[PDB]
């Protein structure tokens, strides 16, 4: 994004008491960016003292520029200069011997993109840190906000976000040192939040990238951090959205750190009070190890699992899922109840569609006694499926329940009164009904990942053949329809193709191999119909041999492997679905936690699980000798 | 697998006289747990003391917990700490002070899983080596069995098997310095045996992984202790199965432990008594190398050849037979006999099928000549193989001759009695017999790969589709029987689809190419038909499209390469049939066996090989200077 200007060294644009006001000023600021002749600085502030002598608002503000609120401190930091710590050091020294330090330092950047600034954010990002211990020294507040646009994006393309404070934008950045030294501090704050609410955590969180890169700064910060100030106050905290740093980072695609949140063992007495992943009996592969799950048993506000599964703007769920706590629990909560649900579901929609076959196959008392429960799962699973479809590349299916229901309420109520039409829409009806069993082979993984592939092929790869098929198609229709034009002579058999959409079935019918290529009769000119046809038959060869070719290259090495973690998110999605679905007092029954006593005086829910892992554990044996 | 429970530092769930003995007690317990305050632990010493002194029965019951059996020992074994070295020898000292040490040490660790468990496997699994050998030198018995359930787990994922001894303990993980203390030791077994009765050497097979591993623990540690013990009396036992570690490690899919185990050249002379692939005149790259077969020449009750072919349960089994004297054997063994056999059979059964095939085609007297020896040839094969069907992803072609030689009895029968469908029984049988000759498509390479690529194919990748479009095709079949419900008016033609199965039978015409789309005619609604049937057409090409898709990825790199392994195999599985299938006396006759003088009183079966590695011997020669 391109907006308005900043400190530059290239403007991009093309009595003597004013003109000697200007040379000063405009010579105090040139100094301050080459940075370079200190006497020059030295003999100008004596003479700027000077005239002062002959007033320190009237001094700020010739110092300070109004046009962008940028003071000659901002200038020299900016301009980064061998001496720029000796030219900061004598400036701060003039500003001592002026006495209107507090309201200087304090300066907040104006402009419009930028409502304040202090002189430390650029300390701190161009990476001066001695300069920071001074001026964190000489009395500046570490605790004020750059509230201002840039800093605050809408879009992160375009924009620098990293905390909206000097403390966040150490995290952020690579500079440890500095924040042990803020740390240290006294007047410093933790708990202090941006605009958004986003703490030091949130913020870390917005930037660590994924993908598992060798070397990450926020992976280890983090750590050090929440060592340092041992609290749970911390991250109970939320953002203006009443999100944790967990729930936040799982929003976002972002792995490696959450998997980091999620396991926390750590030894000593506080650490221990702080820990997570608290583990007990490890006996050389084998271990016992239970987890924690205060806002993660799906019984929260806005838990874990809703955030990762219903949230389609990531594509890096099924790696989020493979972690201990959500694969156990999703485990689990199947071979409880889904395993029962799915195949019960299953059962009364194949009666359903069966007899739905069967009373449309022949068109007595029993065949009424039927025909009337039917209605009612019609109306039923219309019901069920309305809500979730008018509340809202997963959710085509629930559309397809409706429509179907839709239309076999709509067929019996036509047969109700006194209408024709009723049987088609019925036939209709179950044809949908048996394209839905595509929805049931999510139960089995071979053919489960078979139907992702099918789902896949036909939203993808064919609706671009086919477009242009169809216009070719129509064309050329025109075409020979024009050629046709020869009126039948009293017989229409003579006139194949004196219809428009006759002669487009015909071209469909040679497409599949069905259809008579007749040798062109009725026709004026029968050459150019034949070339005509021939070209047409060539460019569907071709368009078929083209779609062929890019399906191909789709299918490089993730065909399979894409279609298995699809059918495992499918099964995540459909079985959180059904944990919904129960009652409040059967998910009571249901809730797995187990308590534990860790501190002196928590209590928390906790999940016991056994980890295996021969290969790990292997490893580990013959490294360690 | 998740199961009772283990001591651990954080409980799962949530007069003075009682009091000071509950404090006294959980306090040592506690203290045994830190391991920090030795001189809590010294004045609780001193307490425990004179509440004895104003009964060491009570007084280890007291130390001992009840609850699993667990002692203050081991607890504090569990709970490393720095000084546990000094925590062990205070509380070793103090019960030497009260001389109930032998009934201490020898505690056996008292639960429902754990029958049974001595400190000393603790000292092991957590790696002291120090306490180890401080314990052993106490009086510690080095032999008791932990004869329980986690140990001696049904299926290897849930569980932890080593061999439940403390030497195994100490072969299977890395420790091997411990190994030659308890190797030292006078009091030691090496015979002694497990509940399985697996030794020391079935248990470190049942852990060295395959895949061949860069770093592996097995395969240095069993030519340690080979080599320490020298007697033929240890591989030469057994388990409870009657399985030889040698049977053991090939029942397992175990390749370079096995190559191992086979091939054991050494120089020493017990050694030499010891060694297997006796070597001589070796010179350049040529050698010559015997080899021997006291178990693996097919005559032992259960060989090894039988172990790894008609072993469905590895998928190993390629690696392993490319071994030495296994390959060797299998060469020539055919070249021998089934070279012979193989064609015979073929011709015999070629023979059959053409008279077969000329009998049906004419439905004289030598007519009935050939005709009476077929039913013989029929009998005989039905025989062959009705034993191998009963008695049991290959033996599908036993089932098919089974049926057709079945089929063909039946067909005779019922043209011996008066019935007319018998043409139709024998027509059938010949028909699969041609498919049968696939199953010959084994004597040669280029046509046996492709065979097996074929039964591939028609086993994993065309149920899956045809599944699916059977119940498309019925689907749609009675959608449109629905629709033509219009009756015929006189002419069954103009009801082409006045039938369920004729409407079927025309949709499977149509996705061949055969039939004629006719315009909708007999159809109340002809648009909705047609749009339907539409429909059909573009689902079943993309359901096509879809197999052929899935089709490509199965062949990243291996449709030939496994195909050749799978032939290999098949010539594998029939050669050692037909091996099984001569008589004992022929066996005699070509046993390939040869005698040797190795020891001074050992005179075992051997086969003499030459090997020619141009290849390796030239690296040899190249990195030798």
């Amino acid at each position: 994004x391109x907006x308005x200007x900043x400190x530059x060294x290239x403007x991009x644009x093309x009595e003597e008491q004013r003109r000697k006001k200007r040379r000063l000023k405009k010579r105090i600021f040139a100094a301050v960016s080459e940075g370079c002749v200190e006497e020059l600085v030295e003999l100008l502030v004596e003479l700027q003292e000077l005239c002062r002598r002959r007033v320190p608002d009237f001094l700020m503000h010739k110092l300070t520029a109004s046009d962008t609120g940028a003071t000659c401190l901002m200038k020299a930091l900016l301009n980064i200069n061998p001496n720029t710590k000796e030219i900061v050091r004598i400036l701060l020294a003039f500003a001592e011997e002026n006495d209107i330090l507090g309201r200087f330092i304090n300066a907040e950047y104006t402009e419009e993109a930028y409502e304040g600034q202090t002189a430390l954010n650029i300390a701190i990002e161009r990476r001066q840190g001695d300069i920071a211990a001074l001026l964190i020294a000489a009395g500046a507040d570490v605790n004020a906000h750059a509230k201002g646009a840039f800093f605050n994006p809408k879009y992160q393309h375009e924009g620098f976000y990293f905390g909206e404070t000097p403390l966040a934008l150490a995290a952020c950045t690579n500079q440890p040192e500095i924040v042990q030294l803020l740390m240290e501090h006294e007047q410093t704050d933790i708990t202090s939040r941006d605009s958004r609410g986003n703490n030091i955590l949130h913020a870390l969180v917005t930037v660590a990238e994924d993908f598992k890169t060798q070397n990450d700064f926020v992976k280890r910060m983090y750590d050090m951090i929440l060592l340092r100030s041992g609290n749970w106050e911390l991250e109970t905290t939320r953002n203006n959205d009443g999100l944790t740093p967990l729930q936040l980072a799982a929003k976002m695609g972002k792995a490696e750190i959450l998997k980091y949140i999620l396991s926390r063992e750590i030894k000593e007495k506080r650490l221990r009070s702080l820990s997570r992943k608290f583990t007990d009996w490890a006996y050389g592969p084998v271990s016992s190890s239970l987890y924690d799950l205060t806002n993660v048993d799906t019984t929260t506000d806005n838990s874990v699992l809703e955030i990762t599964v219903y949230n389609t703007n990531i594509d890096n769920r099924h790696e989020m899922l493979t972690l201990e706590p959500l694969h156990t629990l999703l485990h689990m909560k199947w071979k409880k109840f889904a395993k029962h649900m799915f195949f019960l579901s299953f059962c009364f929609y194949f009666f359903y569609n069966i007899t739905l076959t069967l009373v449309s196959y022949y068109r007595g008392w029993l065949q009424l006694l039927g025909r009337m429960f039917v209605l009612i799962w019609a109306m039923c699973i219309s019901v069920k499926e309305g809500i979730a479809i008018f509340l809202l590349s997963d959710a085509w299916f629930h559309f397809v329940f409706f429509i179907q229901a839709v239309l076999v309420i709509l067929s019996v109520f036509l047969y109700l009164f006194a209408y024709k039409e009723y049987l088609a829409c019925l036939v209709l009806a179950m044809a949908l009904g048996w394209a839905n069993m595509l929805y049931y082979t999510r139960g089995f993984q071979s053919m489960g990942m078979y139907s992702v592939m099918i789902q896949k092929v036909i939203l993808h790869d064919v609706l671009k053949f086919l477009f242009v098929y169809i216009v070719f198609l129509l064309g050329f229709g025109v075409a020979l329809a024009s050629l046709i034009e020869k009126c039948p002579k009293d017989n229409k058999d003579c006139s194949s193709y004196g219809s428009f959409s006759d002669a487009v079935l015909e071209l469909f019918k040679l497409t599949i191999g069905l259809g008579d290529l007749n040798i062109q009769q009725n026709s004026k000119y029968p050459i150019l119909f034949l070339f005509l046809l021939i070209t047409y038959v060539i460019l569907t060869f071709v368009l078929l041999l083209n779609m062929l070719i890019a399906l191909m290259g789709e299918t490089v090495e993730n065909v399979s492997k894409e279609s298995e973690r699809i059918w495992r998110l499918q099964r995540a999605r459909t079985i959180l679905e059904f944990e919904k679905m129960l009652p409040e007092w059967l998910r009571s029954r249901f809730r797995m936690g187990e308590l534990c006593k860790v501190a002196e005086d928590d209590f928390r829910l906790c999940l016991r699980i056994n980890e295996v892992k021969w290969t790990e554990w292997k490893t580990h044996v013959s490294f360690l000798n």
